[PDB]
């Protein structure tokens, strides 16, 4: 036995397929979701915390996925000491994309204590830094 076929034929009518930075497999939004990107940026940062004294070392992850099936966004934060027993991750569907949007620019906001789209990075005590810094502004 034996066959085969193929076809190509799609009139694109208001959709934007593409995406940007990778999205967690933990999520299970990885084959479905991706990040949210937005103002040609990616909702994705990588923040992390050790304390010296309590020899602790932490480290704050945060990204927004966005449903890319009809219109829906989930808000993914993970965190937990470095190579440890810990380790655990919050996956919560938003009810609009700026909710979601919200969330993350305040979720960050709070672990560094800076708003997302801000100016100038102070180090603050316990606030967490971004780890992988790249890119223009800061660093």
């Amino acid at each position: 036995g034996s066959s085969g076929s193929s076809g190509k034929s799609e009139k694109r009518m208001k959709l934007t397929l593409k995406g940007g930075a990778a999205v967690d497999p933990d999520s299970g939004l990885e084959h479905s979701a991706h990040v949210l990107e937005k103002g040609g940026k990616v909702f994705s940062a990588t923040l992390g915390l050790v304390d010296i004294v309590k020899g602790t070392n932490s480290y704050y992850k945060l990204q927004l996925l966005e449903d890319d099936k009809e219109n829906r966004y989930w808000i993914f934060r993970s965190w937990g000491r470095v190579g440890t027993v810990i380790g655990s991750n919050k996956l919560e569907q938003m009810p609009s994309k700026e909710d979601a949007i919200e969330h993350f620019m305040k979720l960050y906001e709070e672990k560094t204590g800076n708003a997302w789209h801000s100016k100038n990075f102070t180090k603050y005590p316990k606030k967490f830094y971004p780890l992988e810094i790249s890119g223009p502004s800061s660093g």
